[PDB]
């Protein structure tokens, strides 16, 4: 039921990075995620250009940011092109992006803030979530769930949870110290800093 696969050596050094150097700026991880979603809706959106049946799955392209304090979740989700199970496996972990290019950047004075330029600003994710699971839907295959708590090694499952249309979603099992990032007020305040110009709804739900 449960493939467990060690992330390439680069990978694993990038985590390491993000999750112990001291860095006190870490509401950027939203931006970095709601930015990822908008990609993935504008790739779904280019394909259903040649082929309309490409939305079968579902016409509405949009990301909702879900918060959670009784499980202490922040739940990114959107209606994107998704990842088949090689995607997943392929993208999130086992291949380095500007994986190299940031680390060296960061070494030459950049900062952490700068990840996005680098192509790998979903393992910002680190900065404020223990625990990462990422469910995912492509028209192409059945639903995966991705998850990972850093230290090495990351898990690839077939998702038995509830079937999405199509897209993907990215839930952030927040650390201890970091659930501002459920409140509403501090939601509304980062996507207003910094993703205010996305071209698709965000929904912020309430609780
Ligand atoms: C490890 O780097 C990534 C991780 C993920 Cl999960 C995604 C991603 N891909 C996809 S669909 C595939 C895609 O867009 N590719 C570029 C492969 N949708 C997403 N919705 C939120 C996302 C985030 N974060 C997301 C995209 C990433 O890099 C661009």
């Amino acid at each position: 039921e449960v493939e467990t696969f060690a992330f390439q050596a680069e990978i694993a050094q990038l985590m390491s990075l993000i999750i112990n150097t001291f860095y006190s700026n870490k509401e950027i991880f939203l931006r970095e995620l709601i930015s990822n979603s908008s990609d993935a809706l504008d790739k779904i959106r280019y394909e259903s250009l040649t082929d309309p049946s490409k939305l079968d799955s579902g016409k509405e392209l949009h990301i909702n940011l879900i918060p959670n304090k009784q499980d202490r979740t922040l739940t990114i989700v959107d209606t994107g092109i998704g990842m088949t199970k090689a995607d997943l496996i392929n993208n999130l972990g086992t291949i380095a992006s500007g994986t190299k290019a940031f680390m060296e950047a960061l070494q030459a004075g950049a900062d952490i803030s700068m990840i996005g330029q680098f192509g790998v600003g979903f393992y910002s994710a680190y900065l404020v979530a223990e625990k990462v699971t990422v469910i995912t839907k492509h028209n192409d295959d059945e639903q995966y769930a991705w998850e990972s708590s850093a230290g090495g090694s990351f898990t690839v499952r077939t998702d038995t949870g509830e079937p999405m249309g199509r897209g993907t979603k990215v839930i952030l099992h927040l650390k201890e110290d970091q659930t501002e990032y459920l409140e509403e007020r501090r939601i509304k305040e980062i996507v207003k800093k910094h993703s205010q110009f996305i071209g698709y709804p965000i929904t912020l739900f309430v609780e």
